[PDB]
């Protein structure tokens, strides 16, 4: 369930970030910012919400949604999204949809670590977390 993601979570690990960075249209410069970062993501339970903060030396972001409900997203890379989150299983699946284009991130826990799968068409990221 949700509960299981409530944490806080500190970046060790990214596979493939750069390319998916690409893809999505974020310049050289901002690339290489991106792939050193290390971001904290905390997230909780508030009500019928669910947030997501996500704390770093780049830029910091909130969302806070309803599962299953359309919301306006303003990303880090200041993309203006119609974003859906839903739990699917155990997993917890975010749309994001901007400008006739799509992306999804897939959150898992597994062995105790937070894995964040990344799709952009045919371009695959993943980042792992662990509960700090």
């Amino acid at each position: 369930m949700v509960e299981a993601f409530c944490a806080t979570w500190k970046l060790t690990n990214s596979q493939n970030f750069d390319e998916y960075m690409k893809a999505l249209g974020v310049g050289f410069a901002t690339r290489q910012v991106g792939n050193v970062t290390k971001p904290t993501v905390i997230i909780s339970q508030e009500g019928d919400k669910v947030v997501i903060r996500t704390l770093s030396t780049f830029k910091n972001t909130e969302i806070s949604f309803q599962l299953g409900e359309e919301f306006d997203e303003t990303t880090a890379d200041d993309r203006n999204c119609k974003s859906v989150v839903s739990l699917d299983g155990d997993k917890l699946v975010h749309i994001q949809k901007w400008d006739g284009k799509e992306t999804n991130f897939v959150r898992e826990i597994k062995d105790g670590k937070m894995v964040m799968t990344l799709t952009f068409g045919d371009v695959v990221a993943v980042r792992h977390y662990e509960k700090a």
